[PDB]
């Protein structure tokens, strides 16, 4: 019958791997991480999908999707399915009072609350169901959904592990506080009423916990981030990932293999999909003047022989100051983990036509190499865990909250820039400085869109980036695009759901 341990483990496993699956989906495409990541990244200023022919990619890239959007449905169906599983577990263990089950239920309610946030943040409403049954989910709009989420988190806190006391991979009170802080920071968006004071309060609780910032930014996204204390100390909520276990159906697989192509030095994998690369605007977060970006001159030819090894590739790049470490030095920021070297071919910073992977610089933030230099478990699938929740979010969140209230946010911003060994310290905080910092600190971590919406820059002219709105130099779009549409399939199946404003 009911396998409490098995169902509990699946609850967390759903965050980082696929068994919710739909026709037209390749390996692991229904994934919770991939679907949510694409909805918050592909339409942003952080990256571009190289294969514009793939279905619905042009729509997501340009922010011009419709209710029939395949990717919108993929993430909608996944978020919903996951919740049905959390409701199943909670119903099957109702009434149990043993210590572990109390923690398990608290954590499951946490995961459910997290999924509703995604619904809230992405659709502004959600197909709501508290229990597992055949009854059609009822629609729960913004503010009501907001209050429900905040209440869930407030009530389970007591039964959750203390900060850094839960097995690595499970959520604790700090994960609860960080999420509430996120809800508060976006309260104005979801309710129409801001609550920056509360955002600061909880961000502070997190900062006050045992969690500390990793001293080496890159280590947070490496194969051993679940064994390297320096990294573990900052990862409040990691999605466990292991080469031989998760294999090709995980999230970090998408992050590492997806941003690489044969020829690049230290691929960390045998299969580079050459799918994800940065938009010119992303590069600009580290180089206000794109002319300062280390690049191979056009008049310099790329040898067709003598560049088959990492050793040969690094030397050629070094000769021309285009190794990623040179990129970091030119940027004066440890987070400028970009690659403009010759590995994989001549790169462009900006393009006037999305034709291929090389039309932009490569992003090497995610790596399948251990900081301790020891062997990883697999040659193709990465061991790198996805640090979904990081202490750094608390700092940027409180920084913005403080700024929004009219206070001095310089301290929290310089705390992250200092950790990143930035040569430039922020003297005064501004809206632009903040939103740019969110990009620098969390780019390619699946949250960009949400931040852009809050700053009122996602659909508007307040901020134009390359390829935004389908225009090469960037153009605005209808404001109703700040919320994805309700998949037309669910509109036809659940008479309780109503389409979001704007869509037809
Ligand atoms: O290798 C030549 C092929 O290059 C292009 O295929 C792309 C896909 O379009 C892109 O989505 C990605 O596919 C991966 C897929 O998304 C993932 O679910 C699966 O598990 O791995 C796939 C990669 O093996 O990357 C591939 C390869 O770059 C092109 O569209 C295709 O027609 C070419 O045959
Ligand atoms: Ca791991």
């Amino acid at each position: 019958s009911f396998d409490q341990q098995g169902v509990f483990v699946k609850g967390y496993a759903m965050l980082g791997v696929t068994g919710p699956d739909l026709d037209g989906q390749d390996e692991g495409e229904s994934g919770f991480y991939r679907t949510t990541f694409n909805c918050n990244e592909l339409p942003t200023d952080e990256c571009l999908w190289a294969w514009q022919k793939n279905q619905d990619i042009p729509q997501l890239t340009s922010i011009s999707w419709s209710p029939s959007s395949q990717r919108t449905e993929w993430v909608y169906v996944r978020l919903g399915y996951d919740i049905t599983q959390y409701n199943f577990f909670l119903d099957q263990t109702e009434g149990m009072t043993d210590a572990e089950t109390l923690r398990q239920r608290a954590e499951i309610r946490f995961l459910r609350a997290l999924h509703y946030w995604y619904f809230l943040d992405l659709f502004g409403k959600a197909p709501f169901k508290e229990h597992f049954s055949n009854d059609l989910p009822v629609e729960k709009k913004g503010t009501e959904l907001y209050t429900y989420i905040q209440n869930e988190l407030n009530e389970i806190e007591a039964d959750m592990y203390e900060p850094r006391q839960a097995p690595f991979g499970r959520a604790d009170k700090a994960a609860n506080w960080l999420l509430r802080a996120r809800l508060y920071l976006n309260a104005g968006v979801y309710t129409g009423q801001t609550d920056y004071a509360k955002a600061e309060e909880y961000a502070s609780k997190v900062i006050g916990s045992a969690y500390k910032l990793c001293t080496n930014y890159s280590e947070l996204f490496m194969a051993d981030n679940d064994e390297n204390e320096n990294a573990m100390q900052e990862i409040i909520l990691p999605i466990r990932q292991d080469g031989v276990k998760t294999r090709n159906y995980g999230g970090s697989t998408y992050l590492v293999c997806g941003t690489r192509v044969a020829g690049m030095p230290r691929m960390g994998t045998t299969n580079g999909w050459s799918c994800i690369f940065a938009r010119a605007a992303m590069v600009q977060k580290f180089f206000s003047n794109l002319e300062d970006v280390p690049m191979l001159p056009a008049d310099v030819e790329i040898p067709t022989k003598g560049l088959d090894t990492d050793e040969q590739i690094d030397a050629f790049d070094a000769e021309h100051g285009i190794r990623t470490e040179d990129m970091i030095k030119a940027a004066g920021d440890d987070r400028a983990l970009l690659y403009s070297g010759v590995g994989g071919g001549r790169r462009k910073i900006q393009t006037d036509a999305i034709s291929g992977f090389t039309d932009g610089l490569s992003i090497v933030k995610w790596q399948n190499y251990r900081s301790d230099g020891k062997p990883v478990s697999h040659a193709t699938y990465p061991d790198t865990d996805i640090p979904l929740f990081r202490l750094a979010e608390a700092y940027l969140t409180r920084a913005e909250a403080i700024f929004r209230q009219g206070g001095d946010a310089t301290g929290d911003i310089n705390e992250l820039r200092k950790r990143a060994n930035c040569t430039r310290k922020v003297q005064t905080v501004t809206e632009q400085e903040l939103i740019d910092e969110w990009a620098r600190e969390f780019y390619l971590e699946g949250r960009r869109r949400s931040d852009l919406v809050r700053f009122g820059m996602f659909t508007t002219n307040k901020y134009l980036w390359d390829w935004k709105g389908g225009a090469m130099n960037g153009t605005s779009v209808a404001s109703y695009y700040n919320k994805y549409p309700i998949p037309v399939s669910d509109i036809n199946n659940n008479r309780n759901m109503s389409q979001n404003e704007g869509y037809k």
